[PDB]
């Protein structure tokens, strides 16, 4: 049925996402949307037959500002996902304010995700803006710059197209599937 490619040509196995997660990640983040504080999650799940399905967002121990979100203890998310058996596949947060898009913080963060796994996704949400996008890095030429990428500095602009959206239902196709959450804060 589907068949989705890298710029590079690289195959891309499905990654199955809950239809509801997007919703049940804003519902359970909430109050630090209305203090204008971003949060992030992590999408863990299982391969299954050539494909990921999404099975929980972990909401892991963090910091924030209106600008920025940060884990602060990923020994005991490593514990939790070596427990359960969980793999990453992605990850998603919050722009309480801002328009839909990769920051540069963001941009670096993904990068090393997609390199340990090429289908790793970026989730990011814009509650104000009533949207939300699925992300990746052009890979390899994206990743490369992000690679190579060696400025200090928070909000820094990179040249060059370095990121796109994921093409839906292609490489995520969102489904009618269950989920649980685990909040670690
Ligand atoms: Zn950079």
């Amino acid at each position: 049925k589907i068949h989705a490619y890298t710029e590079g040509g690289k195959p891309l196995r499905t990654i199955y996402l809950p239809k509801l997660l997007k919703k049940v990640f804003l519902d359970v983040v909430k109050p630090n949307t209305k203090k204008n504080l971003e949060t992030c999650g992590i999408l863990c799940g299982k391969l299954r037959q050539n494909a990921f399905f999404i099975t929980h967002l972990v909401i892991p121990l963090q910091e924030a500002t209106s600008d920025t979100c940060g884990t602060t203890d990923e020994a005991s998310l490593f514990e939790f996902q070596d427990k359960h058996n969980l793999l990453t596949l992605g990850w998603i947060h919050t722009h309480p304010t801002q328009t839909c898009f990769m920051s540069s913080v963001a941009l670096h963060t993904h990068c090393s995700y997609q390199l340990m796994l090429p289908e790793a996704i970026a989730i990011v949400m814009a509650p104000s803006k009533n949207t939300s996008g699925i992300f990746r890095l052009l890979d390899p030429e994206g990743l490369q710059t992000i690679v190579k990428c060696r400025k200090p500095g928070l909000f820094h602009p990179h040249e060059g197209k370095v990121y796109t959206m994921v093409a839906q239902p292609g490489h995520v196709r969102e489904i009618n599937s269950k989920l649980q959450v685990v909040d670690l804060r």
